[PDB]
């Protein structure tokens, strides 16, 4: 029949008030605070966590304070061994209550919630991020969300550790934990390397232009969201590409300038007119890589006809020695993609290169340039098919 | 007094918890999952739906599974006629339980929801979209939703049928269900008119150039949150018009190129130089026509002295081949208006005119365009008048 | 140990209901409707509001109506002095229910919510905005919503008001009320001075060009959202400056472009070429003067390192009479920060200006200029130093 949920005569239950905060997280999970590794009070045999308060598919979880030490994990067993520590909602185990309200002595030992190691593997198999407790087709009874590498050595030492921080809704995102920036950087310049197609590094190195002959690589400021994005695993690509973590419509803004722009001169044998050099800048996605989004997990596959290459600027040098450009667009991207920007011109310099045949401040370059990636949109549904080939 | 909701000594009631979900969903309404025809259980007597899941104005409604068929809704009597099949609370009405917490026998007949069949006058009047059970001023008893379009043919048959996507959050969208995108197309080719003003189709056909001497209408991918927008109902306006379903301050990007811009050629008699020609890209709002909204709503009048026409970008050709543009603005619209795109250019090609006198990829055209129309704030209360005029 | 909040042996709390429509408000307190001042009741002993609705860290206040007067708040004492009229939650105090449910006589004297008038600095020390109830380190029991600069006069008079509307939830952003636009404007045109640097006035006054030899003070159309910013408070300051109230990360749009650009005119000197003059838009930020935000509240300080000029364009003036621009940026705002736009170019017009020599129309100017400014993010946390120096 038609059920109510919500109405006079309806009893409201505690996976409704889950399903209702889930929703009110925008179906994200995580740390809402604390929840850090508490070293000073971390043996061999034993690992500290400080107190907090996390959010896991809309069941809220707590870790109290005492008396530190916040609470402990046992740890006797591992050895030379990375694992991961992962907060899991078990819903076939029993909550005890004991006590009475009405004393002041109703207490709970939630054996639903524990703080556990698994490996890679059987984290995947019950991570939050691809199965739920809520699932219309293959609802899940239990379900983790991984908190910390653990590298344990021997025996007798205690553990090495890397923050998860995916999982953590730190800063960045409080209000729409689930969209927002992806990645982020101040203005920089890179030197144009005189080749027809290469990359825009944005990862946070690029080749800047410091004398009349020379480039250098320099550290610029960046940033990503680490539930969103991730700078490539692999070296090779690391300077220039992302792997998207998240499934969604994203926009790209970009801007900039090229600066010693290619031309050709007012000769008398042209009719006194500069001859421009055709340059595009456009963004790109490639999946044929496997296994790049965090824990080595499934690529999500994306709908037949997707786009892999989008024009973002198109345009001629206009024979001035700096020139601004600037575009937006909103592309669709899925889990496991590599994302890049990369500059397309031709490769003759006195007849259609944008780039001329110097180096360093003389040799053509972006200046000025700076992006911003944000999750716009979800691809859940039939957005999946109407709107996630573009 | 003044009275606490939420407090120690507060009583939380079923009108609460609904308008706290209601805030949750930034109150839309809709079909949360499901709730699709079931055509399969569907004879000339009854209509039947899948489970699912609505929530409409903060309440939670549930089509449960069991034993399918998930629901049955009764059809005898309708013939020859056009309905809607809407999901309806009635606060009039008295849900009546049955048995006991305590045993495991608690029921309950939740009278106070309907599925029925309307007429569009009918549905307008209690539409949950113009109309509040939580109204400060006009608070109402019964709300529907709309579900489908359901056409009655002959006694002895099956009717014909039409999902009203506006009230399905399918996709797309779930995390921020009354914002995000409004539309979006991948980058397309239209070659321009000669003509002082034209509309740039954003609807998914362009007029592309295909050889040296001709163009011809070419799909391109184009998505539309039906939520939002809508393509224009009257086919003289199809290729080129929005209708607005939503009132809100929205932005408009666009980016693109003119190629093979006209402008008049270095002679010894301007001195060599470049005679640029002016154009100007606008986007456009007109509210004339009543009634384009979905189901001929009554469209929601802007505040007097509203914008109609804004610049995006405005300049001279510069005596390249190609020239790229990017414009990001943000427009107040409303429920009922049409918006579309404008180029506009001087029609005396030795003169004054940014297109030459080619046809096809000789004649001037739009290269690479695209667009992006996102709500992003909404007009209610003071914004109206404060925010609602550009 | 490990305690769930919200599992089927949790008791759900006053406190828990509250922490979570606070996440649903995004952490905004506000009054979401009413409690406006109700003039005609209000004598020289007492203040009247109208019926309303209000949440205030997640708990939500009404003023029911009942009989106007929907409250009253004393005044008796009050006198030549402005002070705050405020909403104060004391969780000290102890609410005193009455009667009983079962019959129907149960209700409450909510001593937890008061009405009452605070002097600034009181309010500061407790004002939600910079103090919480749920706070992690330094959690409160007493917090304050200011609502009306109350300015009592002499006794027998009644007093002065102005609405503090960044406490108002009015209009604009329902739905996400802690982020969305927080200033916008519509095209302009303004005149630029013959000088190396200069602000673009974002405020609403523009000097527009309306004849060959002159331009005049005229104003646009703009909106500011009174929660993310204000106009400077310093008149030197005013037509230029925001104000920002919400430390964040901002996007800023804009376009426009430069009409009357200057270059140097192809001679046979030069070997017949366009000479371009250097200009470039940058956007400002600068802490140096404390005490700018509501209520003349500590600004937030800066990350060491932070970003003061960010180039949103730089090119040269290409030879053409009007030359377009757009430019998409976000970045780090800190709440009593002053933002603003410069541009900035040569002053030898006849070697390195972009601006030339004429007035009014006959000048360069700016045309079709606009901008949005919108808060995208937080600073939160770690965020704070890994996005908030650019
Ligand atoms: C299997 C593999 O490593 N492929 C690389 C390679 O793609 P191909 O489609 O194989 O060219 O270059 C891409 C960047 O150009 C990178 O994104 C990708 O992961
Ligand atoms: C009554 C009517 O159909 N008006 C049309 C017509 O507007 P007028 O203001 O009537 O020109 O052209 C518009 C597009 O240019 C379209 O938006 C609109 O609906
Ligand atoms: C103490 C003071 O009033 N400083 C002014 C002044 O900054 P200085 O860093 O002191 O130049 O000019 C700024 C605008 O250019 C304005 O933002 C600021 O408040």
């Amino acid at each position: 029949v038609l059920k109510g949920i919500n109405f006079d005569r309806s009893i409201v239950t505690p996976e409704n008030e889950a399903s209702i905060l889930d929703l009110a997280m925008q179906n994200r999970s995580g740390v809402l605070d604390g929840m850090t590794i508490d070293i000073l009070n971390t043996t061999s045999n034993q690992l500290a966590l400080f107190h907090g308060t996390a959010v896991l598919q809309g069941y809220g979880i707590e870790i109290t304070r005492a008396a530190a030490p916040d609470v402990l994990v046992d740890t006797t067993g591992q050895s030379n061994e990375t694992m991961l520590l992962c907060l899991t909602i078990d819903l076939n185990q029993v909550n005890v209550p004991s006590g009475t309200v009405g004393t002041n002595t109703y207490a709970v030992d939630y054996k639903q919630i524990r703080l556990e190691f698994l490996d890679v593997p059987t984290l995947l198999k019950q991570y939050w991020r691809d199965h739920s407790l809520h699932d219309l087709i293959d609802p899940r009874r239990v379900i983790s969300m991984p908190l910390y590498w653990i590298t344990f050595g021997q025996t007798g030492t205690t553990p090495k550790y890397e923050q998860i921080k995916s999982n953590y809704i730190d800063g960045g995102n409080s209000g729409n934990p689930a969209y927002g920036i992806a990645a982020r950087c101040e203005n920089f310049n890179h030197f144009i390397n005189k080749v027809a197609v290469q990359s825009i590094p944005i990862n946070g190195v690029a080749n800047r232009p410091v004398s009349s002959t020379a480039s250098q690589l320099t550290n610029y400021k960046v940033w990503r969201n680490p539930y969103l994005c991730s700078q490539d695993p692999r070296d090779k690509f690391a300077p220039d590409n992302l792997v998207i973590e998240e499934d969604g419509i994203y926009r790209i803004d970009i801007s900039g300038s090229i600066n010693i722009a290619n031309y050709t001169f007012p000769a008398s044998g042209n009719s006194w007119r500069v001859g421009g050099r055709y340059f595009q800048i456009v963004c790109a996605r490639n999946s044929s890589a496997n296994n790049l989004a965090e824990f080595g997990a499934e690529q999500h596959l994306p709908p037949s006809g997707v786009w892999t290459r989008r024009v973002l600027v198109g345009e001629y040098t206009a024979g001035m020695t700096e020139q601004a450009f600037s575009s937006v667009a909103t592309i669709s991207l899925f889990k496991g993609d590599n994302f890049f920007l990369q500059f397309e011109t031709g490769t003759n310099t006195s007849r259609d290169s944008a780039y001329n045949n110097g180096y360093g401040t003389s040799g053509t370059h972006l200046r000025n340039f700076s992006y911003t990636l944000e999750r716009v949109g979800d691809l859940n549904g039939t957005a999946y098919y109407d709107n996630g080939t573009f």
